[PDB]
Formats: C-alpha cells, sequence, structure tokens
RNA sequence: AUACUUACCUGGCAGGGGAGAUACCAUGAUCACGAAGGUGGUUUUCCCAGGGCGAGGCUUAUCCAUUGCACUCCGGAUGUGC
C-alpha cells in the first residue's frame, strides 16, 4: 500500500507463455515510463503474477492508477505496490541485505 | 523291425562379432632346469557391430488445484514423436 519503485500485477490470464507475456507486459508499460525489468513465472505460486520495475515511484503509481481494471484477456486486472524493493531496486539503493 | 549287395529318384564348400594389451591356465615342448611364438581359454583397452535396463532430459495437448510477493532453473498425472 506504501508507495514502491516496482508494481505487483496479478490475476492475469494463465494460459499465456512466459516470454510472451514478458513482451506484451513491456509493450503495454512502457507507455508509462522507461522499465528496467518484468519478471514472470509460472510457478504454482508465482503464476498469474508479475513484477515491473520502474525507476520512480512517480510512474509506478501512475500505472497502478490507469491500469487498475483494464480488460486483459478477458480478466480485470489487480495491481498492488510490492510488498517489498526489488532486487535491482535494492542495490541501486544499496539497502540490500540476504 | 534290423544289417548286407544292386538299380532308380533328391543336393554348392568354410565358418560363428574384429583389432591391441595378456604378468596368469592348457598344450604338463624330445636331450641332463627352461623356449619365444602359435593354438584353445581367462584377464584387459576400443571402431561401438547389434540388443536388454529407461533413470534423467526435449517438443506439445488433456484433467485437477492455485489470487499466489518472487527475483539459484522445478505444482501432480495421462497421451504423440525423440
Amino acid at each position: 500500500t506504501r508507495p514502491n519503485h516496482t508494481i505487483y500485477i496479478n490475476n492475469l490470464n494463465e494460459k499465456i507463455k512466459k516470454d510472451e507475456l514478458k513482451k506484451s507486459l513491456y509493450a503495454i508499460f512502457s507507455q508509462f515510463g522507461q522499465i528496467l525489468d518484468i519478471l514472470v513465472s509460472r510457478s504454482l505460486k508465482m503464476r498469474g503474477q508479475a513484477f515491473v520495475i520502474f525507476k520512480e515511484v512517480s510512474s509506478a503509481t501512475n500505472a497502478l492508477r490507469s491500469m487498475q481494471g483494464f480488460p486483459f484477456y478477458d480478466k480485470p486486472m489487480r495491481i498492488q505496490y510490492a510488498k517489498t524493493d526489488s532486487d535491482i531496486i535494492a542495490k541501486m539503493k544499496g539497502t540490500f541485505v540476504e
């Protein structure tokens, strides 16, 4: 709930393959700012979710505001802030601890 | 039912993966203790020459469950071709 460099997106159609989904997520989410990375996994816990890491929290917040509910493969997108900083964020800040 | 002598009718020979290394067995080698090699084994490296074990791994659909906060690949089962 507290703004973050990374946004977390879930409730995605699970049929889409990892590389396809990363590609289309990059395409969809670049409109709001420079994206450093999009992390997707299809494991049991992680399937259906992606982390988009933006350079600025303001871009993250605006992407959340705009895309909240966006029709995506016949499903409304659910977006939250990441609970924790993404490793590449934490290393740029020097906050990272194993 | 068997063997013996004769006539007639049928029919192609050799074999059992191959090349190296064998200190050890057999051949108990015809000259005052002896062969080597070779031949037939046992041991030991390969072109892998065919098979058995299908663990592991690759490609893609079906079924069940998951709303999951990860950043060292990886949910369970069935089918097709390797």
